[PDB]
């Protein structure tokens, strides 16, 4: 299984631990996949290749954006992690995406997300 | 002509007023299909909504200065749907461009302008007059 993992760089690195965190365990079920023309072309054709996206978005990006609007349209399966505890509204594209085994969008309490990731690859991915 | 425009809601409302400006310019060149950006369990509706208006426009237009999750997902759905896209960006933030959003730009298919504010006017012109 190849794992292509989207979060925010230009957005902000506020909750980078969080992503290191997801990182290491999406590493427990598959390849972790991941000049602004080059690094465009490189990150589409890994989200081409992907069998799961998975995003943590919390902290508004549009890179995370734009890579969900394209993997979404490739039909790849999105699993989207969102933290309330930060007192954000995540934006209605994002939630409203949801849709099915194809597009989820959990939320999680930050202690947990290691758990919720566990649950996510044994139960909800097709 | 049907145009959709694309700016910051949740992802912040700093630009708001810019906002309203862009989409009273754009106006003059089609109808904008999304004029709730210048002004729970619903979100679902908003998507279908909105995707709907994005397979009809004609042409996407989008000030990426704010980031946004919605926003870069409009994009996204814009480039796969085959749309004309222009992206807006003032370099005066101190903000750095998404390198997924300028490493889109791709001839007159997506495009990325840099402008100074008090000119976002004129340069809306100059892409219309062209494109
Ligand atoms: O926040 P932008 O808006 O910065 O979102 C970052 C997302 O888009 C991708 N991305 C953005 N920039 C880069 C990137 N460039 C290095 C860099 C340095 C500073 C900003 O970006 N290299 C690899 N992936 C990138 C990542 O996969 C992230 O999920
Ligand atoms: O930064 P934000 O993430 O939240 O994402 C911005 C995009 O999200 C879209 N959007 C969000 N809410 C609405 C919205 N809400 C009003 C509404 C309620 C019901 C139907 O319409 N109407 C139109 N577009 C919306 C706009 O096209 C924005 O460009």
């Amino acid at each position: 299984r190849s794992v292509y993992f989207c979060g925010s760089i230009r957005g902000g690195r506020e909750d980078q631990a969080l992503y290191a965190r997801i990182v290491s365990r999406l590493r427990r079920y598959g390849k972790v996949l991941t000049g602004d023309q080059f690094i465009h072309e490189q990150n589409l054709n890994w989200l081409q290749q992907a069998d799961v996206v998975v995003a943590e978005v919390t902290q508004p990006s549009l890179g995370v954006g734009y890579e969900l609007g394209r993997a979404v349209a490739l039909g790849k399966p999105i699993l989207c992690l969102f933290r309330p505890q930060s007192g954000r509204v995540l934006s209605a594209m994002i939630r409203g995406a949801a849709d099915g085994s194809r597009f989820q969008v959990w939320d999680y309490a930050e202690g947990e997300v290691e758990t919720m990731l566990d649950r996510y690859f044994e139960a909800y991915l097709v």
